[PDB]
């Protein structure tokens, strides 16, 4: 059994987003829209329900941990259910939460060389946190092969490269490198059950589709319904392609892609505040359910039991 | 009229604290303790109820803004009630929230030279956020005199120096300098109403008592009931004096000090998770109320109407 807990299911900014009055955010605040608030994307993984691996440390981490009881096993006066953190990139929304964990150092943190470079230079979290009881202990994610985190010895992680886009603060922002961005395959080696996790997914190719067909659960980028969603809502000018996100709708969209995977469990995660699928009464939401695709929500638990 | 809104009333870590199973934190989670959760210390000030100055940007800022409706005036598709941020020190718990505001840059940020040095070097928030539409626009807090923020032109800020203790990540951690730590006097120049704000207060002297006697509301360090509180709860070894905090109880404690100020409104803020005053049924809480001292809570509104 692999336990996957959705701590946060929104894209950057969360839902509602602090400075946003789009249709969804304003409708949420007014009480006129049927929607549920979401913190910034992060999931926790376990092979036993007791030891957890956090994937991305969001700025909402305090509330996220507080809402999931196994994050506080209360085995001692100080304790936590977090046994390691895996980072998929060096973006502020995926790393800031580490600052809120500093009173529990040392923490084992798995990330690529490129992400470690960003996090020792432009956003020097490793340097800062070194001053708190040993700080973050870096474990290198290599750009080939797999890794196993000892706290959950039955989970085998095999990252896969995604298109590189170092964050705006990065010393190599204008020189993308392999290792800037990864998705994860995670296998419970007791059962062969496999999660394909790609909360940021801007393109699909043959290689990727092959990997997905081997998985049991697809937990994938649900950021925007349309490539120009930000512009349509009037709250931004960047396009899905500009942000590395394949929209759900249209030719080559993720719904078209997911049509190829009838057997797999399919869940959209990392959903932007603008995305109509957040409106529980929308026709876009209705269409996702018709297609057998689920929309992740904070607190969602996914049990991956066996391989198909 | 000066409006003071308590966005967060806890000390670092909040209440409950993510990794803490002390009497209070565990009692809160178990449902056996009558206490209310608190985010990390931050207040917002206004002379008009519409334009706000944030004092410290906590890591809980997203939830804090969401809970206080005037932070989202909805005057445009993107908007915020934050018109400036004042920082009293460079500590992680008082600055991290700026990262969550980057999609709303530029922001006017007031802080001392020493805090700007820390925030361009050891925790380089100004450098990072420069890449988001102009980033943070630094306004220097001088170590003498007063300042006025144009968005709230009737509020006159006069900082006062406190004992210097740069944070553990600071390049000058072992060489404290004037400007590392400040408290604030804030006056509504329309009425003469004065707030004395010292959420971190490790020592009192004659000069400080004189300033306090001129104020109408004292909003002061409520971190620990006893100097060795961390040790008594078994969740730490640092003492109040080691953290720059005067405890409430005992000789020279803040309650003894506050006994000298019968006329002023008196409110404890920045309360640690360990502090018995968080337990609404505790005798420590009962004693604070007997003394006419209030315990701040998230959402508390204070109206400072007039000078005594
Ligand atoms: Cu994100
Ligand atoms: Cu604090
Ligand atoms: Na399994
Ligand atoms: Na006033
Ligand atoms: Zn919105
Ligand atoms: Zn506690």
């Amino acid at each position: 059994m692999m336990y996957i807990q959705v701590l946060g299911s929104a894209a950057g900014g969360g839902f509602p987003q602090w400075n946003c009055n789009c249709v969804n955010c304003k409708g949420y605040r007014d009480g006129t829209l049927k929607a549920t608030a979401r913190t910034q994307s992060s999931i926790a993984l376990s092979d036993d329900g007791v030891h957890w691996i956090l994937c991305n440390a969001s700025p909402d981490i305090r509330a996220q941990l507080q809402a999931f009881a196994p994050m506080q096993p209360a085995r001692a006066l100080r304790d936590t259910g977090i046994n390691a953190i895996v980072l998929l990139d060096s973006q502020i929304d995926h790393t800031t939460g580490l600052l809120s964990l500093r009173e529990g150092c040392p923490h084992q943190v798995w990330c690529t060389d490129m992400v470690h470079q960003d996090l020792t230079t432009g956003f020097p979290l490793f340097n800062m946190l070194s001053h708190w009881n040993g700080g973050l202990q870096w474990n290198r994610i290599e750009l080939e092969g797999s890794f196993v985190i000892d706290a959950c010895p039955n989970l085998k992680f095999t990252p896969f490269p995604l298109r590189s886009a170092a964050p705006p603060y990065s010393p190599h922002r204008f020189d993308p490198h392999p290792g800037d961005n990864l998705g994860l395959m995670v296998e419970d080696t007791r059962t062969g059950g496999k999660l394909f996790y790609a909360p940021g997914l801007g393109q699909v190719d043959e290689k990727l589709l092959a990997m997905m067909h081997g998985a049991d659960c697809l937990l994938v980028d649900g950021t925007l319904w349309e490539d120009d969603e930000m512009q349509r809502r009037g709250v931004g000018t960047r396009t899905g392609r500009e942000m590395g996100h394949l929209a759900q709708n249209g030719p080559g969209g993720t719904l078209e892609v997911l049509d190829g995977f009838p057997r797999q469990r399919k869940v959209l995660i990392h959903i932007n505040n603008t995305n109509p699928i957040l409106d529980e009464n929308s026709p876009e939401r209705a269409e996702v359910l018709r297609r057998g695709v689920e929309v992740a929500f904070d607190g969602m638990s996914i049990e991956l039991l066996e391989h198909h």
